[PDB]
């Protein structure tokens, strides 16, 4: 089979959609193979830029369309180039911008550690007609962490494997295995904006909700706890307008639920404290001394559910 | 008529729009039919990739354009392939990304059980010229439930039928019935994010609204009930900024209305309790003992309207 | 002139933009005319699918480009078909998805009764070269009301008329009148989501604002009225984040303004009641008995401004 | 030089972006010039619709590409037509939808009076090869004010001028001046939605903020002023979610700042009134009589800053 | 090598995306080189407008595709022109609208001083085949500051350099260095909208939060501080709905965190003041005199963290 060497350059990885489970990758792909020799004008290799390639495909020149398995729709190919050396080898250099899918589990949202995967495969030619020799992925486009939503860690893990298709065994006798390239670029989400802007205000608001037990009146405690509940419902907005709309719950959503439950349990506790009286003569001194026990128990529960 | 076998592979189903009643489907479609034999170069089948197909259509090769009935606009076809065997049969393999419509009733929104429907039909050839033999839908792209907005349940129900067009009987004598393929993939919406983030806070807020009757002052009760009403109007935002903008009401919207009515009825009850006095000497003890009757009656009403 | 019969099928009408005054229409258009006879292969009519039509236009075949007058930009034509019978008549079947404009008065917003208008006209040929014979609009795509933002009422009103262009009389002597088709599909907006989610909460909030007069303290009444004013400003969000951004006022906006004025007038009334005292010894009993007169007068004013 | 007469029809002007300083214009453009005579089939003028024009451009027919100077990107040309009379004159009729830029000062936002400008120029031919004779702009697409975001006032001011390019004097000896058409359509923004929905609630809220001085307690006055400050911060949302995101301040933003300053100054005034006591025996009677002086002074300041 | 002179005109720079770190640039690019002489019709230079250029590329005319290194996807090229003089030199004039990337550190967000960078490079020809002679960037499209999100300061810094590619040394012996043009246009963000609408209200709200110490009651101080905390959580929305969603923290976000900490520290201080009593007989006079020390210390801390 024709041996094709792929070299993929990643200019950037942006546009991470979480409900769509996609991400936008821009870059270049170079596919170099060999064939029959040809007579170029002079000894120099011949350059066939975009458009003019299709004239050569009409003439009978073999250029395989290496598709992306995990891309969503047709990628926006920009300029494509075909370099034809006189000795017989062809280089196909195409610039792409595509929207690619992955698994992308987004639990532990501010501290996400995921990988962006590019799966390249010939659209038509199996391992008996086209075979990928090696891939080098030059993702040199990695930089500082200070201005980076995602920090790319390490290099890109490249794998060349063979995928066996079950449906093609009906139409093909025994040649139905396609050469596939999997490229995995591991990234870690930047948590500092979420840690400073969403976690610490939640801690401050939940502690201020704990502080309702330091009032010396029952009706003041209920009205204060309702003001605190109104404060919580509002934080939910702030986050839900900014955090991604993934289809499950995260650490921040769970802390929101925990603050809801804290305020509701405080309301139940102060109502039970006021109406524990058998004849309305006993005060609220003993169980109202949960000023430093209820926050401790709630923090223990939170430590349980986080880990 | 020419017998065409279709095989549709669904890579993903995403982009569910509820006010538009559409959803985005990516995948492949393979249409295999038979015809007159041809002489390929060698005994090998011939591959005609994208673009080069239209040269063969210019030459006179028959490739039918199988359109999608329920698609919205023109689908974004990526790479298309034409495999021509020497024995005479043709395979047309096209990758599509389209936006498809359905009925999509979205009442009972967090517990939706809908189906995504692909309707394939020849654009031009009726059952006297083209007939679909069988379709197998390989929606193997189904996975866990833990990170899945929609859980695909079961396989894809495939139907091949004939649709009779009334307008074509004027232009065609008696050949006006088109072979249509209907593919239905049944999915169930993931409710856990909506159950934990939108239903349980509504229950906690409505219970805190019930707790206004445990105050011992009338003016405190009114000011507290107005703080509770302000808390409710805010929850409406949180949801309406996040939940889809379908054109009717759902379980969460109905619970919002129920909380509104609960607070308004509590305001009416406490005003009626304070101004039940004939001369301003009688207290509020009897009808203010709806602390455990008004929540019970409201829960009974909610149980009626849910089922 | 060449007589063309049009048949327009409306698959759906969606994407109603109110500040843009547009709406998205998907469907098919069939234009059937007659001409000189031709020799098809066999006695069968010939099918020229997309792309291949332009080869026939290069050859000299007459296909007129029937444009949409009220479309915004170029419509997304999908598959187009040309059926050429041997007897001499041509059928042009094109699938379109376009964004069309209209007048679209959106006053009385939740109870809107508008019409969606398609205006078809030849781009080049006046009534002396092309004339529309008849149009039948098969908008059979109408269904239940339970899951329908807009309920299509009745059939589609079709009109074939002649439009006289003033600018073309300079370049054409007396042949400057173009055959135009106007198709009007009357629809009524579904009001139940707006009635239950936006009108009834406004009524409950405005009634709760009326209830400020049942307090027995002046400072309590002012602080309560300011809490009510804060509750109103918030409802404005809920709606303005969800309701369309048309450039005027609607019933819901007018009710918002009415609630604003109600709270402001209540503030003025209670301040005037407290400071009506000549020497600070007289109470607030007489004009504070507007508990059941101020809501009645406000309801009378609202009944005046609604009708 | 070849004399070209332009006639521009404006179907609509929509899509006004304020941070982008663009607006979307749909319409038609007709360019009529004269040339060498040709033999049409018969005495009738010949119609070359879209696509088929490029065959004639390949043949050697002169059609100049009149570009838009202020357009952003390539305009979405729909159908284009070429009318070739036998006497020798050519008409090029193209339908465009483009996004055009202007200066667009958006200070005094609800009462904006701007102009939408179309600048047409040959892409290649200077005044020695192409010259615009006259332009008539038929913007008959103007209508009522009741449902119109922008009211077009008057006609469209048309100017034909010559623009001298400094860079072209290096590559061209003395022929570097291009014929440019400037079309200015003056429009006035509809203010009634902003006046009723954003200005009047601001006036009511600021007056309610003035009313804090009618309380008879200091702590009540501070807590009330903080409730009023919380009410103001919320109005900021309502507007900033709805008003355009231009990069400066407007009348509504300035009124928001004025209400902020009013509440802050009221807080300072009541704190200074309570702590003006030398030994805590003197009441707050004199400077607390700014109930009708502080609003008057603030209204005078607002009248100064508005004009 | 062939010497190419580039001249880039920037019509506008808009569409600054901060989480994407891109910006949209519209303009023209002129590439003028020399070659073999040709016989034009007459002594006049020949104009080949869009489309017709590709016929000349098919004929064998050398037009290099100068790509943008930092562009995201394929730029929206509008009209392109090819001017061929008889003496032998070629001018390629193309209008582009592209989305370009840069580093774009957005710390100190309202007072950003960044640069917009265009990197032009031949897609195929190294410095042994194509060399850029000089670039002049005519960014005359700079204007007032009063209506300008970004103020362009100075001219555009232009650099012509050579970039050595490491991967090309395997396929090319010693000719692997590409001529690159870097154009940097320095801009400063307009801060006045953010300064008046987001910084000054934050200062007023934080000062009003300082004013909680002037109350004379402990329970009043806690309930007031919780109202102030609810006021802060709301300001977070206003900003986060309007400010860009960059992945770190800015001056406004840090001021939000500082106000959060101020209110939390005030709550801790007043609780510690009330419960400093050994037997409940001592008042809160000494440490409650942090009315003018706690704001001063917080302002000192803010002055430390700003610089």
């Amino acid at each position: 089979p024709v041996d094709v060497s792929v070299s993929i350059f990643i200019n950037k990885i942006y546009g991470v959609n979480t409900l769509e489970q996609t991400y936008k990758v821009d870059g270049y792909i170079v596919a170099q193979w060999t064939g029959k020799p040809r007579k170029t004008p002079g000894d120099k290799p011949l350059i066939v830029e975009n458009t003019q390639i299709e004239r050569w495909i009409n003439n009978g020149l073999w250029v395989p369309a290496l598709e992306f398995i995990n891309v969503v729709g047709s990628p926006d190919t920009g300029n494509k180039r075909l370099m034809l050396f006189p000795d017989g080898r062809v280089i196909y250099n195409a610039r792409f911008l595509g929207s690619f899918s992955n698994d992308m589990d987004f639990r532990l949202f501010p501290f996400d550690r995921q990988q962006f995967v590019l799966e390249l495969e010939p659209f038509s030619y199996n391992n008996q007609q086209l075979r990928f020799s090696d891939i080098q992925v030059y993702t040199e486009n990695i930089d500082n962490e200070e201005i980076d939503e995602w920090w790319i860690r390490g290099k890109a893990s490249t794998h060349i494997s063979d995928i066996r298709y079950d449906h093609l065994s009906s139409v093909q006798p025994n040649q139905n295995e396609f050469s596939r390239i999997t490229v995995r670029i591991d990234a870690v989400r930047n948590p500092s904006y979420y840690l400073w802007s969403f976690i610490l205000p939640l801690g401050l608001i939940i502690a201020a909700s704990w502080s309702v037990f330091w009032l010396e009146s029952f009706s003041e405690r209920l009205q204060t706890s309702f003001t605190l509940m109104l404060t919580v419902v509002a934080y939910a907005f702030y986050t839900s307008n900014i955090l991604p709309r993934l289809p499950y719950t995260t650490v921040i959503d769970q802390m929101i639920i925990a603050g809801y439950g804290s305020i509701f349990a405080a309301i139940l506790l102060i109502i039970f404290a006021h109406h524990r009286q058998a004849n309305g003569v006993e005060d609220d001194l003993l169980i109202q001394r949960c000023r430093l026990a209820f926050p401790l128990g709630f923090l223990a529960i939170g430590c349980v559910l986080v880990i």
